């Protein structure tokens, strides 16, 4: 009664909506539903995401999708979705990491929206997934020029101070960050704090009608830059030295903040969050070099509205695409290589799926029932937690092959 074999999950065009009825109670009253992935860059996880987007959109009226990219990165993706009059390939509207993480789903979404006539809001809930603050600072400088020109030299100094942060991924940008002198780093961090406090102090004036929503956009840009610099500082310790336990919660708390603000600002929004299992999880995550981090989902599970749900995706394959770091010569500082996935053990969610659904097709299970499962695959490893508290449901596909458009 709490599990279901789904034969159509990997076939979004031939979906049998009866197979997802098990989710209808948990999705009622939800305004935020996360669709996970146990590993990035997996073809089957993009397929399952497209199917569950169909279910949430067509049967529960979800109307927005949030991605692990920045707000400006996402506006370009929105241009892609809405375009048609010319050569409008996704490569023209996306950066390399965004393309590999979401390209397959994004190409499908555009067709789906055109053919179905439906409409969805795209939202970047993240920092720039490059950790390059250039776009944010450039938009801030244009806004500030209009609404608070007195502080425009300060924004332009910041732009110059941070011009060398131009990577296409966190590992590249963080390496460029570590090449700056400590005093220039702290001067930039202090510069952003000065700007943040000035803008908040002037809010009653800058919210005047002639400025439209420019105060809000400036405030969002500054927040994005502030957390980008702190995440660059952390990413540096997270390999090159003294990473403090819990520090990797900072980026995920930014994401939780963007989602929370967006939902309470727009009360009709019902958003589907496309993020990793480790980000959607509602309990503390222990993984790789982090003894314990607080995930985005644990913040969102705090909402008094109790309207967040998290669906983890896992798989029964013997291998999984993994990120290989370091990877000298690779354009983004890492590569994606097929590697053996973590062994399935008796107290694993994977074994429960095998015991419940079998191994023939995919499986969908709720987590609120006594069970032996305490660990679940994540990348080529596993995380251990209380899975009834950590996720609301689990989606498990038969295999996890590298997505064919991923070029890393």
């Amino acid at each position: 009664m709490t599990w279901r074999t789904t034969r159509t999950l990997l076939q979004p065009q031939k979906l049998d909506f009866n197979e997802f009825e098990i989710l209808t109670p948990l999705v009622e009253g939800a305004r935020i539903v996360g669709l996970g992935e146990g590993a990035h860059f997996v073809a089957e996880f993009s397929l399952a995401r497209a199917s569950l987007i169909r279910y949430l959109v067509e049967r529960h009226d979800f109307n927005a999708i949030g991605l692990e990219c920045g707000a400006i990165q996402a506006s370009r993706l929105s241009e892609y979705l809405n375009s048609t009059a010319g050569a409008h390939e996704l490569e023209r509207f996306s950066d390399p990491l965004t393309f590999s993480l979401y390209g397959s789903v994004l190409i499908w979404i555009k067709s789906y929206l055109r053919e179905s006539g439906r409409k969805l809001q795209l939202v970047g809930i993240d920092l720039p997934n490059t950790l390059n603050p250039r776009d944010d600072l450039a938009q801030l400088a244009e806004i500030i020029k209009v609404i608070d020109h007195l502080i425009k030299p300060h924004v332009d100094e910041l732009t110059h101070l941070l011009a060398s942060i131009d990577g296409q991924s966190a590992v590249i940008s963080s390496a460029k960050w570590g090449e700056m002198e400590t005093a220039q780093q702290e001067k930039a961090i202090s510069g952003v704090t000065r700007l943040k406090l000035r803008l908040a102090s002037l809010a009653p004036v800058l919210k005047k009608h002639v400025n439209s929503d420019l105060f809000r956009k400036a405030s969002d840009r500054i927040e994005s830059i502030e957390y980008t610099l702190e995440t660059l500082r952390i990413m540096r310790t997270f390999f090159d030295g003294t990473s403090l336990e819990g520090d990797t919660s900072v980026r995920d708390s930014y994401m939780a903040g963007v989602v929370d603000r967006m939902v309470r600002a727009n009360p009709d929004v019902k958003i589907i969050l496309l993020a990793h299992n480790n980000n959607l999880q509602k309990t503390p995550v222990s993984f790789s070099g982090e003894l314990t981090a607080v995930p985005m989902g644990q913040h969102l599970a705090e909402r008094e509205e109790e309207d967040y749900r998290a669906i983890a995706f896992t798989h029964l394959g013997s291998t999984v695409p993994e990120m290989q770091f370091p990877s000298p010569g690779s354009p983004l500082g890492f590569s994606v290589v097929t590697t053996p996935a973590d062994a399935i053990r008796e107290d694993s969610m994977e074994q429960y799926i095998i015991d419940a659904c079998g191994t023939e097709d995919s499986c969908l299970t709720l987590t609120d029932a006594p069970m032996k499962a305490k660990r679940m695959r994540s990348q080529s490893a596993s995380v251990e937690t209380n899975l009834s508290e950590a996720f609301d449901a689990i989606v498990c596909v038969p295999s996890a092959g590298k997505d064919g458009l991923v070029d890393l």
